[PDB]
């Protein structure tokens, strides 16, 4: 338009009276699709407010009505799927069939939630006291927040407010400044089918001023968000000043080990049709690449020309490629940096390794040979299209040299002995273990990483559970 | 004599090499009864990086084989128990009675926590894809660490290294500087049975040295600390800058609601031998006493009467009194501040409300009426023996004042009818509610506090859960 | 017609070729609806073996897909509501808004236990032995039968047939003899959206010939029943041949106890409303009420007024009445004779008391005073709409009679004392106690009788688990 | 003595009155080393009836002081180990090093059991009502019955009675008329440690008539067994008459499948040193050996060469054989029919085949070649120490043939490729599987056998969980 969007506080659209906006690019033609109101603490604290009360009301509501609100919005989400989809290609730059699977996944995912309104349960614990009894109930924390990131925008929103909405919670959310369109639409479905005011709130801004208000504001029970972890590092920091439960998810450096009795042809299907899953931007997908010597060079060469194959471009253009470009400047900026580095290091480039020089943000699809773990590149999320490749004698190097990072997300291996894989199960140091598949979690599962890709984590009964706290009841006689 | 004390680390009692010490002294005399190394940070990164070496090792071992330890732990304590009770006495200043209960509740709690060895499960989730099987695995964290206060000093060594320990995972603790005595016995029997080297170490120091070199050293996977908010929101901060898991209980202001239709002897009693469990210093007995008009009159005054009977002084020389001296001076200080500033704000002193002055830190039983939910005294945690009454009208209007505190870690009502139970359970937002009996939480309950009462929580299977953390297999086909 | 029914087996209808009928009569007029099969062992066998030929298949397909089909069924079920409402009135004898409830009830059931697809877990559990996992996993019983009442007929097929498939096992199910008409139009659904041949089917006959062969044969795994305990007898003495697993409901007689201090609105109220739900033939409403004498007066002359105004009636012709006839003749003349009995043995009767005599099955609402908890109407299940009422003194009188009974299904308390009904909770022994309310199970929670009120359970977590086995693997190294 | 044993009702040793009284004989000599009543009906009521008076009292004490009395039971135990171990031997016949491991092994259940004492939970459901909580307690079943077999006598008796009586039951237990002796030795530590009257009761004599009481008395809430699937068959059938809960566990066919991959030694070892924990008497260790072509050769001779080995004898005498006598006459007929059938129908036997003629019961170890999956050895538990085997091609022919029977307890597999293992655990139709080792249930496991192997379960939270029932109580308002 570019059209100017409103924040939804309290169960309204409220139009932005601030003179200071900000332009939501198309990283595929950096042309402005739209903009946002340049967000501040007090937008974040009216949303805040209105959440608090709503809240008393809202959980006090039974659970399955709580679940009925929450299938009416997947069900507006599935109305307008194509439409917030193009949004998603639009703002995110990823390709047509990975925003489509995005919406229809985000969707069974809000649903799924809404299954647990009868089935979390409380507890009661047999006492040493004659006459009494000790029960324990789930409680909701009360006000919530979630900071989301670009990569997977739409989901994200889902991810945080379903559990939190289902258990009791209201919650105020702020879309990450680069893709906040399909968070605008998410907004309006909530809108239209009428969710009790204050229930979902939807802020816009940058981090350091909205998301830190939703952060370190004394009303908010708990502060969720994925993303980088140096915002994870600010949010943690800032929710202490209040003691506030957080809830982080910051990606990392997910290890892939193909050892020598492994189905080659599967072991590269699995690596390429994971790091094209959004061109080469999701944190799932194996960004270090570990294969043993035995059957290197023909890991090595398919892997190769696989990468090949890999075609970029403008994703609402093409619907035959399998990579978009990356969501800003900084972000190509850093990978050039990154592989330039790793070159200079002794790094040998078997492909790519060349940033294209025009509109958008693109890079071809790297392959690195010859890395050493001691390399940089394999201590530094390196967001673009690059696969570093580092060989290996034994499972004991390959699992050492996995563990060897701030990171502990996602793992996986290939191969086909028991005694291997059990070894490698035990070894590996992750919240997540793929064997002999691609990379991607099940919404009953539980995406919870390790060292600094985290605290708490997302999904099934246990990320259901990070939005309740227990309140233990001693009844005597 | 006066003892100085070496460390605990790896395995072995390390002596001292600086010149700076910290002396510690006798609540009630003010003697010096012995001293502990002014600890540093370096200090703290050697028992780290030992309990580093030693997790692997002690993480194989099955788990039956971790509990076995244990066991051997507590069935040393019970052997030193009236040693570890005097030194408790003597440092502490609790009165011989609750010192002997702690230690012996200390080693019931061990073998408590033992017993969870072959109980704590891990899960097999349905998967949506053929021939799939999504395993979750229960692993240890890693290194921990454990900053303790000095109420129940001895019991909190346990309250986190028991569940620590028996789930695979090593620890150093920091105890108090003004409590550091009884870890030292802990320790000796930790050193006599043999527990493998670098499992258990012991550092000595203040908490802005000590303490925060265990909340910040990038190998910690979670820093556990229970005692002042303002320390904990220190260590928060600090564990941010690694995303270092946190476990914190940071006390409050437990507040007790006595109905018209309540028991009156069993209300009175109950609030006085809560108050009385630690020279009224504990954070779990009723520092805020609601009670409605219908009852009060009859209500203070046989509070009033049971106040007067408690005598105050020296733990050691007598036992046959119900309260010791305050931990230290600046305890005292700021006890006789807010009973000041309570009176000027118009609080009515029906009992106490003036400070002993001499040898020791004594101030006491002090009975405020005419407070109003307003006065700073119901906002601020008084360590003393004051209790404040508030008068009120309907069940409402107490609930509501109950709630109205940053803290939510304990609560309390008295009452026959049904319809008044159920309705305070559902509105008080606290993390325990006693009703009809005194203040005191079970081993296999779940101490967790709501708001800024803390994050996370301990004891039960909820408490053993916080030193687990899950590793998601999806096994294909 | 009177259509003349076919049985479903294998994925088909399959059209009876022998030469004997029973006939389906509607009990408010005693006209012939339909006839069914005189159905034999063999016929039962033909479905258990096209059963178990499809279980494998069944089995193997992921959790989420056996619950779609499941939302198929019900979604079908909702199409066709009306239609089987009138179905069920015709057949069962029961009010219009009833059976309407029913059949919305027998849907979201469904649709409920389809949730469990993702959610029921194996386990994980820590060996003793170095590197051994201990995995357990839960799988299908394989083949499973279900034989059902005349009372809540429809609902019953979902409550067995449901938890059942979503777990993987296959089904043969034989509705009552008196209402196969509701089954029939179960299985013409299920036929309609092609649930995969042979996981639903469908036999009619009598239950010492088809019923026997559905407990007795070797290749079903569990059979399932709700009905008398005489007929739950004969088919656990039969499945036992086999060691065959069992799962039984067998009704009972549920006490209600209303105290002196209970809303006397609220429990006539809670009484008359259960009585009433199904012309008081359902197994869950109180059949033996006891009221204590402060209150006694009062409570049965709001009582006697509220059992004045229930009408009783042909369902089909009348939307206005509160209750419909008996199932069947025998059913009638069993209650005459126990109500007379009553009388001899001392009975007052306040109201009724008298057989209907004309076309149908009618019985009129009776209320019998002065009764002992010596007479054998308190103990024998009366079908019919008839209140025994006792007085009692104190609440452990009331207790201890409630528990003098073989049947431990359901139960109730009026009062507003918390200690009251703590102690009530703790003294009453079943399966079910209902508080200031009236009685009816929900889909979440878990029907289970205590004594001879049966084996196993139905409904929620519980009643899912009834229809898994486990397969405890030790993986060794 | 022959020493004349009395039974143990309700709190105290009552000397027999009866006329009649049963040999307890040894089976390595056949002499007379014991005699026991020849109990009746009257005897097990009069102990069913102590069992009732006591129960409520009993459920009434705190979980953990019931766990406190199992505690010194175990204690007891450990104690006269070496003297209950000999008893074992002696009438038993199994030897020494055997005996003394089910004796320590008891001991440490019992403690293991004790320990779920703060454990076992109820729960807490959301309800779809306003204002309402659905709690779900978990309560004691009342008076239960334990009837033991001759194999694992001792254990089998805490097996049973540990977790009844920590979840607050009441148990009357009858050993086997063969093996009573080890059980009056459990009967006295209870008494010498004063276990409450009624809560443990042991009655003698035969299975026809004390233990068909056991099954049939309407006081009974559960009858468990552990034994043949012929007496489990007329325990259910009896047990129907009054809906009794039955808890079964009635031996099988355990199959052993050896893959060509397989670590022959490991295989070879696992199977002998499972078939020899009880003179090959156990209902767990492999009874049919199923191995294919590749490594059938090989895997035939070490395991001929490893039989040679097992030495037989009197157990008493002997410390030095893996080999003692069958429990008695009939036990060693069946074993020659079933030896000499098997031949006749064209097993080639490899090794032994022939009875020993003279004192007490012994019959050589037993190799069968050239044995078919039709012949009725593969399909009749063989007691003695007889190893029938099978060759076979496809790990599908394996599986299938291992299924094709009326026994589904425990099976396992020797293999080490991934998808091999993942394969068998799928498809193998068995309450365990053992891979890579050999058959032993750990405590904390659940023993539960598919098929005609029983009904409900044994050992870890499932097994506790059988002696425990629900009371769901719904709470309005
Ligand atoms: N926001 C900006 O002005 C610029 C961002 N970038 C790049 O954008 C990328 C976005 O990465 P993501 O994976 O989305 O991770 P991210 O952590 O940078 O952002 C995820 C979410 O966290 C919020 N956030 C950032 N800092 C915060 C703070 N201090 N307190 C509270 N919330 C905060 C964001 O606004 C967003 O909603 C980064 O790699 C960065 O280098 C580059 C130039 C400018
Ligand atoms: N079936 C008949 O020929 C007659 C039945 N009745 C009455 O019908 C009533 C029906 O009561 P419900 O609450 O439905 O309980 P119920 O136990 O009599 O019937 C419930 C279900 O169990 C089956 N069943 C009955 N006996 C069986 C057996 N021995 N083995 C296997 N299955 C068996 C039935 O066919 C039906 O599907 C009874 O009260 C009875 O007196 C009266 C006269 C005849
Ligand atoms: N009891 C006897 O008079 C004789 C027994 N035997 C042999 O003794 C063996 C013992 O085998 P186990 O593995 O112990 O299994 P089992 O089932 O024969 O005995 C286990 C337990 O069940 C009891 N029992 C047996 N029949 C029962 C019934 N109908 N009702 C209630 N309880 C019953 C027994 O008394 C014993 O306590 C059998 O193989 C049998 O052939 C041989 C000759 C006589």
């Amino acid at each position: 338009v570019p059209v100017q969007h409103p924040m939804y506080i309290d169960g309204q659209f409220v139009t932005w009276r601030g003179d200071a906006w900000i332009d939501v690019v198309n990283p595929a033609t950096e042309a402005v699709i739209s903009r946002i109101p340049d967000g501040q603490a007090e937008d974040a604290r009216k949303a805040i407010d209105a959440a608090e009360r709503a809240q008393p009301e809202w959980e006090a509501l039974p659970a399955i009505e709580r679940a009925s609100w929450l299938r009416k919005i997947s069900a507006g989400i599935r109305e307008r799927a194509s439409e917030i989809s193009a949004l998603i290609v639009e703002e995110g730059g990823k390709i047509q069939q990975l925003a489509e699977v995005e919406v229809a996944f985000t969707a069974d995912y809000i649903d799924y939630m809404a299954e647990w309104a009868r089935r979390y349960e409380g507890e009661i614990i047999q006492s040493d006291r004659p006459g009494e009894n000790i029960l324990l109930f789930k409680r909701a924390l009360g006000v919530t927040t979630g900071i989301l990131p670009w990569n997977f925008p739409f989901f994200l929103i889902a991810r945080k407010m379903a559990p939190a909405l289902l258990t009791g919670n209201t919650i105020v959310i702020k879309p990450s400044e680069f893709t906040p369109n399909n968070a605008i639409a998410f907004a309006k479905i909530v809108d239209e089918i009428g969710l009790p005011r204050g229930v979902f709130n939807l802020v816009l801004g940058r981090g350091e001023t909205v998301g830190q208000e939703l952060a370190g504001n004394p009303k908010v029970a708990m502060v969720s968000m994925t993303g980088s972890v140096s915002a994870g590092e600010k949010i943690m920091a800032t929710a202490a000043k209040n003691i506030t439960k957080v809830c982080l998810e910051l990606g990392g450096k997910a290890p892939a080990i193909v050892m020598d009795d492994a189905d080659l042809e599967l072991a590269v299907k699995a690596i390429v049709d994971s790091r094209v899953i959004n061109s080469g931007q999701v944190c799932n997908c194996a960004e270090r690449v570990y294969v043993q010597k035995g059957i290197y060079d023909q890991f090595v060469n398919r892997l190769g020309e696989a990468m090949q194959a890999v075609q970029f471009g403008n994703p609402a253009e093409r619907n035959d490629i399998a990579m978009g470009p990356l969501i800003n400047a900084a972000a190509l900026e850093r990978v050039e940096q990154k592989v330039a580095r790793a070159v200079e290091e002794g790094a040998r480039v078997a492909f790519g390794g060349k940033a294209v020089e025009g509109k958008g943000y693109y890079y071809p699809p790297t392959l690195l040979l010859d890395v050493r773990q001691e390399m940089s590149i394999m201590h530094e999320e390196t967001f673009g299209p690059v696969l570093p490749v580092v060989a290996f004698d034994t499972l004991e190097d390959a699992i050492s040299m996995a563990n060897d990072s701030d990171y502990g997300l996602t793992s996986s291996i290939y191969t086909q002995n028991l005694n291997v894989a059990m070894k490698a199960i035990k070894g590996l140091k992750f919240g997540e273990t793929y064997i002999n598949r691609e990379n991607f979690e099940a919404m009953q599962g539980f995406h919870a990483g390790w060292r600094k890709s985290g605290i708490g984590g997302a999904d099934g009964k246990h990320g259901l559970h990070e939005y309740l706290q227990t309140q233990v009841v001693y009844l005597q006689s």
